[PDB]
């Protein structure tokens, strides 16, 4: 599925990620817009082998299994597959546990590089929220 940007905006809040760790609504479309473009089917393959899955492009280094990440962890306790679902239920969940981390938004290097400390409440602008 691709989200419409105030779509996606509200099945986030719906799942409780505005102002999650402190981080508004806003932070959290802007980071999946330039993660997956708002795809929950998005996919993409890291230099040391890991896959990033979903509209948070998280990473099978550590939260997910996928069977093809040697050494890697899975602490969402979830197959990588779940985050690609139409219902992005398993990513925030994931999302929720992998900002609590220690480094925030940070972890999402898209987020630090194209979203931190800009107006981001630009990207629920307009949503009936
Ligand atoms: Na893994």
């Amino acid at each position: 599925k691709v989200f419409g940007r105030c779509e996606l905006a509200a099945a986030m809040k719906r799942h409780g990620l505005d102002n999650y760790r402190g981080y508004s609504l806003g932070n959290w479309v802007c980071a999946a817009k330039f993660e997956s473009n708002f795809n929950t089917q998005a996919t993409n393959r890291n230099t040391d082998g890991s896959t990033d899955y979903g509209i948070l492009q998280i990473n099978s280094r550590w939260w997910c299994n996928d069977g093809r990440t040697p050494g890697s962890r899975n602490l969402c306790n979830i197959p990588c597959s779940a985050l690609l679902s139409s219902d992005i239920t398993a990513s925030v969940n994931c999302a929720k546990k992998i900002v609590s981390d220690g480094n925030g938004m940070n972890a999402w290097v898209a987020w630090r590089n194209r979203c931190k400390g800009t107006d981001v409440q630009a990207w629920i602008r307009g949503c009936r929220l």
